[PDB]
């Protein structure tokens, strides 16, 4: 059973519209929501495939993924996912799955943010279980080596091209102090700050994230255009303005093939969009539940019958 773009064509003709419409409203009170929703789709596909398992909440038997290191005090926008699901539920009762919902939301979010559009493949069914442990070992960390990070991407089915391109989703969105302050004062026990981090920026961050201050203070992943989906994320890397250690590693790791891909995207926005749109379909195609597998949740937070 293969995913396709006209799967809900006869049952929910305007699904793409409803999703877009809802998000564009949420974007009225939260410019950040665009980047938050796409990340959820990211975290969903890297664990047990794109099955919307990340949306399930804790119950006696379900150990919610929302608690894995990557998600706890980080993942957000679940309330909006429900608003999207509700709209879809009024217009199209029991039709659209939460898995497809996150896939559709990702496209709409990038789109409204000024980014590319792409034919979204639908037909995913919702899982009946979550995977907390797998979320802790399958999702890459910003302090992991470019090597370690590449590996985890191979494990789900994405290559180096998919890596650099999908890393551009950091062109907008936020990140807390705790996920990068390691580069601000004593980087890897050397007594000094990460040398691949621009000097001007470093200072601004040492103030934003003092050694004893809150680890949950946030800043923009892209100091250039915090909410616009453009190719600046890569321009930033060239100036050593990459926020996350994983970000800069894509460009400042001498002798890596990722360097040409980065300079390519920072040089031509069309290429980046094409590659990105491409790598987004690819990630959406990971281990999906189809046919008689999984179900179509009426409420994304729990399994039906619960
Ligand atoms: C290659 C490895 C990656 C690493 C190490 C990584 C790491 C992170 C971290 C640590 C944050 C900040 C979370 C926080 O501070 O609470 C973040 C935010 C974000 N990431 Fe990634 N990320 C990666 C790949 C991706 C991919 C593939 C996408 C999507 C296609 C993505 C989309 C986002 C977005 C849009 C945000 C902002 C979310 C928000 O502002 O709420 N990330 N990422
Ligand atoms: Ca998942
Ligand atoms: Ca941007």
């Amino acid at each position: 059973m293969q995913l396709n773009a006209t799967f809900y064509s006869g049952t929910c003709p305007n699904a793409s519209a409803i999703v877009r419409s809802t998000i564009q409203q949420a974007l009225q009170s939260d410019t950040r929501i665009g980047a938050s929703l796409i990340r959820l789709h990211f975290h969903d596909c890297f664990v047990n495939g794109c099955d919307a398992s990340i949306l399930l909440d804790d119950t006696g038997s379900i150990q919610s993924e929302k608690n894995a290191g990557p998600n706890v005090n980080s993942a957000r926008g679940f309330n909006v996912v429900d608003n999207i699901k509700t709209a879809l539920e009024n217009a199209c009762p029991g039709v659209v799955s939460c898995s497809d919902v996150l896939a559709l939301a990702s496209e709409a979010s990038v789109s409204l943010a000024g980014g590319p559009s792409w034919t979204v493949l639908l037909g995913r069914r919702d899982s009946l279980t979550a995977n907390l442990a797998g979320a802790n070992s399958s999702i890459p960390s910003p302090i992991e080596s470019l090597s370690n990070i590449t590996f985890k991407f191979s494990a789900v089915g994405l290559n180096t091209n998919d890596l650099v391109a999908l890393s551009g989703a950091h062109t907008f969105g936020r990140a807390r102090c705790g996920v990068f302050n390691n580069r601000l004062f004593n980087f890897s026990g050397t007594g000094n700050p990460d040398p691949t981090l621009n000097s001007t920026l470093l200072s601004t961050l040492q103030q934003l994230c003092p050694q004893n201050g809150s680890a949950s203070t946030i800043t923009n992943l892209d100091l250039s255009t915090p909410d616009a989906f453009d190719n600046n994320y890569f321009a930033n890397l060239q100036s050593n303005d990459g926020l996350l250690q994983s970000d800069q590693e894509l460009f400042s790791t001498t002798g890596s093939s990722t360097i040409a891909i980065v300079t390519s995207f920072a040089s031509n926005q069309t290429l980046f969009f094409q590659a990105f749109a491409q790598s987004m379909i690819n990630m959406g195609n990971i281990s999906p539940l189809t046919g008689s597998n999984g179900e179509i949740r009426l409420d994304c937070k729990k399994v039906n019958g619960s």
